[PDB]
RNA sequence: UUUUUUUUUUUUUUUUUUUUUUUUUUUUUUUUUUUUUU
RNA sequence: UUUUUUUUUUUUUUUUUUUUUUUUUUUUUUUUUUUUUU
């Protein structure tokens, strides 16, 4: 049943933006002020700073950084008559902790906070990616595609777990693994064993997240060496490189601004009753009639931002701009020659040059975004009978596919590391730039609901360049 | 003596034939309404909901489903003046009952159950077959072949437990290992003791189905292990693997629809007089003068669902797709283009598109179905010892090898079996694999 | 360092004298009536009732026998000019949780709890052992000497596991052995994970009781059996045989009264300031001063009576009769020939006939009470090889062997431990069995 | 709880009385007439002949004796004016079999199977006992005193089971190891391991019925030989003679005629209300008013045959004469001088000389008769301390008890046949004819309900006889 | 001439996947900024 | 200087027993009668 399902993240939803209207009340914010993203921002670092329970427990015996008892940052953003002030407000965990438990109904809301860290996930995805730890760990920079829900850390769940993207895998795991070639980690005690447990359970992660065969077996073979040393290190870079073209089955979660769902859940649209869908039409609905502002250098320009703004709230700062360009209507600028700069204000900039203005989100049409993967990879071993089995009583010979039933019995198992990289060559050259994918799917229109009839989009404008970096 | 089993079989059909007219009698179907295999399919569902005793005592204790007391399913399908329309008839178990009870003369009629329980275990093969629980034990999805009688449950007898096929036991067993590996069940209970008399007396219908000594012997020393743990997953593993090519004498039983042998009963070819067989010229006959009608989808085409009925009846879905064409006569369509779906009609179709034909049965020949193995065979401290010897035999073993040597296809005008006709295909390479 | 000890001690006795006192101003009991070891025994039921968490979880989803929502037993026994009544007087656990939460500054207290149960352990020792369980256990009944600490539940930490006699742990892991025979309780579930901790903390508690290495490895070996079935059932018979003569090295603790303790705290005797010990001199001198009362029956004589209380109070039960009469001065009588009863009264028992008089607690002589073995000891694949040494041992040793070489009874009036009278016994076979 | 039990035999001899009740209606039988042992006798030998199913089961398929399809025997006694006369009437085992059916509301009524039974096997132990198979075994005929319960077959329960003899069981056990001593039937076979379940099903009976340790620990050493030849036939012939003396925990079920339960519960005397027992005063206030008419020889006289009667009611014909001289008050003839013959009537006798007269069960005295042994056998291995532990640290020896601490050690096991015979002559030799039992017990008077006070007996008529036979 | 046993929740939307899927903590990092520098 | 874990019904009439204890069938016997006879 997917009632429930709705239900429940109408709830949840409800709860976030009831929170959101009794920080407006507390913070004694203007209405104007309420519709910005940076105080959203800030309200939200607060947010996982006061959840971080285990970042709680590291600093509380870590009392440095000066004045940091159980207050960090804080950067509160007020209109004074047409101009700006930033006022370093500084909020303790803990009273917050309990107004979040009255919020959510005596519950804790961790979904909420896994989502909302996502949705920082994908404005970080959005705005910057780190070639630096990529090349850190020594892996070329081509692959800034796979930094999907990079930022998130482990803390998160199986729903968090989902939408991080295989690249971000690989460079937790190298980070392990290059940490326990430094030092003898791997030894019998607690730390081991709990180190050991946790690389399980990203690497079952990771091979759900894969959709064919070899690359699964190849996983589950990488597995096999109780002692992670150099090769697994290459051999894992393959794995990433074979995603690239063999890519994970990795999920877009919708999640949108602080601000949205409060001014959604104020003037009374409660989600509950009517139900609310993460995937479907109603992101796109909400942000129909919804009203943002946000802070601009006097160099920045805000049609870059609104797109921006865009990329962040849908996560399609790693699709093909040409997509984007459809639905939003109106042509997608790549990062290449964006006059704009990070979301985020630096804690130095000025205040007399920052200009406030609206933010455009309308776009013409909708999509269903699922986790699903391309269809291409179609050609290798078509499950089949093997043997035969004698019906009629007749003088005929009994057909055997004898060079496979050797294969079934060889000797001992079968499956290595450069030995499949073969197929993944095979697969790599089978590919080709022109092989169309998601079959029987198409673009729909905003009027309808119950995806009734949808329009084939076509491109034939040249190579205007369906690459976000570079 | 055979007669007094071909009297049995005589009876026994002819109440079942009994049963279907007074079915048709009942239903006020029209004539070519009792001509349909759906409503035979929904009838004999009801027949195994009615006699599925345990299940049945399972269900009295457990009223969930929504209205579900004695009553279940029941998709009509009834003509009107051309069109087609499914009525949800609900019908109780107890009364069906009693009419089996007086259709074989106060017999309960167990054996006529079996035989209709396999026949849907053989359309269900012919149909589909499930790598999904092949993969769910972890084995590959290679030996599909050996998936024969794999939806028949245990409440069968011995005739149901002849036709099951080696597959199918390899993977009853490995359910009950791994229910055994999960929790702590083989204790000094009765629970124990019960599931231990059905492991042997499924151990012996395995060695019973083998014929080679090799593989009989392995199977007795897998049961010398007292607690089933994971080497014996690997074991039967490989048994199942050396039974790819090391057969075992799996019998063949011919079923036919339920309204075949109504249609019979029904003219007044009386079975016991004359006398019935399963494995002779008997079900190739009746069908030579058998009329069938049949639901067809607007897409599917009649030409390959006449084929995989035949297949159905037959359980011909796992031999070689020459041969069967030879008996046919005319081609037959492997399952990689077959542009047709499965028999059964699903609960929400809509009825504007479907649409009835007849279906095409009529075979040029005739042979014999016995329960036994390729002349291949003849002509050739653990387990790991034995899978030596399974090594050796498989590298002797070749795709040349002919087998049932001094039998051969038969004619339909000849009834005594006096002389055959010796096949000779010579056409490359059609391809001798109904999956793949 | 020993004053920090010896300061904890003396803290946990002032607050358990100080909830004696508290009882006595709530009970608004008289000053003899203060003096009842009866009293005192049904409060400390009414205490271990209070702390058994795991009995209240359990009884609080199993609301049985009656009215027991929180109250059980409380059979205080009151004086009327001379004569005596009980009344069934229902306490609810609650209220002296926090009167306990108060009565130690805001501490649970659990330290003096194990103490408090095992001087119940101690008196249950001294009145009755159960040769009933030891049989249905169907070990002889000959070694009735290894129960101490019997009557001990888990529950209680490691200073109670010290005092807990081979024996006890051996009855204990039988009963888990004879339970997981009986079903398969050795599952991979979280039960079969939490019964095995338990079992090798109780082995591990074993090996430590124990000083010969032998023993100490044979044990360690017993542990590899993954799978208790009933080889290790005689293997540790014959460890408990072993320990017969090969005794563990177990402790005996030093409680007393539950009113000797209240007495002490009244008259202002802080044990913070001084000091206090469980095993010198300190619970020697404080019955040097101590005034008891106790009910006893119109055929019981109070001479025994007062015997069995010493016995109760230093846990000397299984020791030899002729030290504890030399400590006490006069004869101390064997149970064969004791003309008493149990000291707990039945809840049967009429009141007409029951009277109070005095117990004699002093002793002429004080001794230091060691967790250490005989100095005898010292003189001196599977696990029948170590059975092989376990006999050689056995035969080498002598019911002659002098052991607690370098130590001494001492006289009261020295508080130092600095010259020692060395005792003689020569009086022919007097008897040194408690039982028999 | 004792008041379920109670109820419960309450409850089934309401039953049997309601069904002696239907019989007399069906009967058409007057008033005198119901009142015959004889009449109830056949009655009850045609009860067990319907519930003997496995020889219902056995004469279904052996159908000899001329005419017996299901009707066995019935010599009805009936009255005119005076005189007698025997009806050979064949009652079918079916019809009785429904109105039991009946009688125990829709019960089949087992237990009270099993008293009767227990009954009929009282009578003819207080009759006539077998010497002849006693001697078949080659048993000395010294032994007659331990032939309780011997006509009881298997069938019986736990219950009847109870009241069987030592020697019975000896019986029964020399039966099965000379049938598997003249044929090999002990094979792998179904059969033997029937005859071997049934072998520790007597066995552990045997051992539950006795009370030292020494004859309980030979009994499992008799279990030990899987192969019963002739050893373990004097083995157990050593048994018996040592049961002589070390006699078994026996009960003596106080089961009453036919008729006493029929005219108690015709009376309206409801047994369910006011509680009924087999041991108390029960069975002896019901004889109290309670009126029985019998049939007796011309040369026999009515006085001997009432105390034999009373015998049979109360088994006590393995007693002690005094004793039951005392509760009757007055003086029992032993069967030495009895100038009578058995109650049941031969099937060839004449009726002519036969007379009809009451019978005297009033006796003036009760006693409780438990299920326990005499007190004597009491010096062997006083269960006392082996092992000391040191509680005060003192220089002193630690007295260990050697001797019994190699015998615990020995080697393998312990306990023999010949063995422990030294131990069953040495206790024979301790034992006395002196030695008084039943300490704290005493015989009652009819006026008391509660056991409140006892008279001691006491005999000095110097030696009348204890010794029913001889 | 070879045979009707029952043990705690499954399945006809469909033909080779999906299963209604989840808050763990170990010795110093990061919002001056967008792909280097430590 | 060595430590508070919980899994389906027990126990103070009392000191070494008792445990509220149960319808299985395998090839020919027995009521002339009470200790022989086959």
């Amino acid at each position: 049943n997917a009632t429930e399902i709705r239900a429940s993240v109408g709830k949840m939803i409800d709860g976030i933006g009831r929170f959101y209207i009794q920080m407006c009340t507390e913070l004694k914010l203007s209405d104007y002020e309420g519709r910005l993203i940076q105080n959203s921002l800030t309200i939200e670092r607060m947010v996982l700073s006061a959840f971080d329970e285990r970042r709680n427990k590291y600093l509380e015996e870590h009392p440095s950084a000066g004045k940091d008892p159980k207050k960090t940052g804080g950067p509160i953003y007020r209109r004074v008559d047409g101009k700006w002030r930033r006022e370093l407000i500084l909020y303790d965990k803990e009273e917050i902790r309990r107004i979040w438990r009255q919020a959510n109904n005596g519950d804790d809301a961790t979904a909420g906070l896994t989502h909302m860290m996502i949705w920082h996930s994908n404005l970080n995805d959005a705005t910057y990616q780190r070639t630096r730890a990529l090349v850190r760990t020594g892996m070329d920079p081509r692959m800034c595609s796979l930094m999907q829900g990079s930022t998130l850390p482990r803390r998160s769940g199986a729903a968090g777990a989902a939408v991080k993207g295989v690249g971000t895998m690989v460079m937790e795991l190298i980070r392990m693994i290059k940490r326990g070639i430094n030092d003898r980690n791997f030894w019998r005690g607690e730390n081991g064993r709990r180190t050991r447990i946790a690389y399980e359970r990203m690497c079952n992660i990771l091979k759900g997240k894969f959709q064919t065969a070899a690359q699964r077996t190849m996983v589950d073979q990488v597995r096999e060496s109780r002692n992670p040393g150099n090769a697994e290190f290459e051999d894992l870079i393959f794995l990433a490189r074979s995603a690239l073209i063999l890519r994970g089955s990795v999920a877009h979660k919708s999640c949108l601004p602080a601000c949205v769902y409060g001014s959604a859940v104020a003037s009374g649209y409660d989600f509950e009753r009517e139900g609310y869908s993460l995937v479907g039409i109603d992101p796109f609905r909400l942000l129909q009639n919804s009203q943002v502002y946000s802070l601009i250098r006097p160099n920045e320009n805000p049609a870059h931002k609104s797109q921006l703004v865009w990329m962040a709230c849908h996560s399609a700062a790693f699709e093909d701009l040409r997509v984007s360009s459809f639905i939003r209507g109106t042509k997608v600028v790549p990062r290449g020659k964006l006059s704009t700069r990070g979301v985020q204000i630096a804690s130095n900039e000025n205040m007399e040059t920052m200009e406030s203005s609206t933010l455009e989100l309308r776009s013409r049409y909708w999509a269903i975004r699922t986790r699903s993967g391309g269809n291409t990879n179609q050609q290798r071993a078509s499950s089949g009978q093997i043997s035969i089995q004698p019906t009629f009583s007749v003088q005929r010979n009994l057909p055997f596919d004898r060079p496979t039933i050797m294969a079934a019995f060889t000797g001992n198992t079968e499956g290595r590391t450069s030995d499949m990289r073969t197929e993944i060559i095979r697969l790599m050259e089978s590919a080709r730039p022109e092989d169309v994918s998601f079959q029987g799917r198409g673009v729909f229109e905003l009027s309808d609901e119950k995806a009734t009839s949808p329009i084939v989009p076509s491109f034939d404008m040249s190579n205007e360049g369906s690459y976000f970096f570079g």
